[PDB]
């Protein structure tokens, strides 16, 4: 049903799970986690979801895990040149090399989100479609003005990253879902190596995709070649990037998808809403009649 | 490199130019043009367009030409049954059965793009793909030429009566067989409710029956029809749809701007994998 690899890239290894038998003609649903998250915290309750199962029979899985995030992952060396996330982006052809996979349908969450959007401006052909959850394209703000205070370099990891993920008021009401994954960001990943990857997110540069005028395209400024599903809670701090990164995309190949009493992990909180968005969205493609 | 086929149907001829030769699992781009018109009138200026021979290389093209409205089609008698617009879009599968052809990417204007829709809820298989321009998918409720003109270009558009609308009327006039094309007129304007529906992702709304394929509506900022091409697009799947609104443009887009129309075709074809 299952199996892992340890793959080799110029930049370190990377560990992949391939859940389901890949096949001649299809891609693979190919998934790269967020910040604080391994593939098993990320998209497991998702991909377990009855409806999704339907889907995942068809196509097989290769869930990615980032540098070190991978359950029972050892620490790096302090010194550790973790890579940038235009470099996490660059060991994903490698991974699609060494499991003889031609093309993927990518589903990336924030980092993932970015990464896997580098990757398919990088390498078009490997790419047929991209289900970007909770992404930003834009580089982090050096400040936010809905505070008291900056303190960037002296808080807590966990709590960044509850942040990143949660919006103001679900976090505040600190419910299952937050206990819970305060719990899966403080115990599930290598704290000392999660700090490197939160660096490298945190370092991310601007994406560079800017939407093309239909009329004089002279200057063809690159974007996303391929189909793209956009999506995002209505209380996702992620809403003002990722309705940013709907205007920078061909609205001709892109889809924007604001679900409704949603927060921080839609896959999680309504994978049942958001099965069926993804089983259209493979539909536009012309799998799973 | 053309080939003219006169199909017979359960419902009666369809003429159909078929230009490029059919791959085996490729779909041919199929065109179904608008009350007025016939293909020539309709898409030939699009298709031979620069930026548009280099996608119609890769597909074969298939031009169907509505009943009695192909060039130089004898009139019907008077008493005749025309075919409904539900009719119209049956004639489709038996044009393709006879051409061995699998599926379609379809390119409709009007009538055309009710005709292509009509038949994709019928045959969801068989359709890829549908280009859209200026669709009403609603119901309606003296002089030909002049009613067909006002379908076609905007008020300010039609008063200002310049070469596109002098050359359309022209066009409307002595292209087509009058008699037929009120028979024809009468069809479009008979249309039923397509009765397609946006689904709400959490209701699984079994009743409710929408598009099943990748669409790109199309409309002129100036078109009449741009009321029912929003219509439209807010009864269908927005995962599967893209409204595109042309600026600075009227009736025809595909005419009036084939470079802007051109380049929203071949990144909609590049959304479902094709012309890598």
């Amino acid at each position: 049903d299952s199996q892992e690899h340890d793959i080799e890239t110029t930049h370190g290894v990377v560990h992949v799970t391939i859940r389901g038998l890949p096949k001649g003609n299809r891609p693979v649903i190919l998934t790269y986690h967020d910040i604080g998250l391994n593939h098993k915290s990320c998209f497991n309750a998702f991909f377990n979801f009855e409806d999704m199962q339907e889907i995942t029979q068809h196509f097989a899985v290769c869930h990615v895990d980032a540098p070190g995030q991978q359950e029972g992952a050892p620490s790096f060396p302090t010194g550790y040149q973790y890579p940038t996330m235009d470099e996490l982006a660059e060991m994903l052809p490698p991974v699609l090399t060494h499991l003889s996979l031609k093309s993927i349908i990518g589903i990336g969450v924030g980092a993932g989100a970015y990464i896997l959007s580098r990757f398919a401006l990088n390498h078009p052909e490997l790419v047929e479609g991209l289900v970007l959850i909770n992404v930003d394209p834009c580089a982090k703000g050096w400040i936010d003005w809905a505070a008291s205070k900056l303190s960037g370099l002296t808080t807590n990891v966990v709590d960044i990253i509850l942040a990143h993920h949660f919006g103001q008021e679900e976090l505040q009401a600190n419910l299952d879902l937050i206990q819970t994954y305060r719990m899966h960001i403080a115990q599930d990943i290598n704290q000392d190596n999660l700090q490197l990857f939160l660096n490298s997110y945190n370092g991310r540069r601007d994406l560079e995709i800017e939407r093309p005028i239909l009329g004089q395209n002279d200057n063809k400024s690159k974007t996303l070649k391929c189909s793209t599903l956009l999506v995002v809670g209505d209380n996702s701090p992620a809403v003002e990037a990722v309705v940013e990164c709907n205007s920078r995309l061909n609205p001709i190949n892109t889809t924007l998808l604001k679900m409704a009493d949603c927060g921080g992990l839609p896959q999680v909180v309504q994978p049942g809403k958001l099965t069926e968005a993804f089983k259209y969205f493979l539909q536009g493609m012309g799998y799973i009649p």
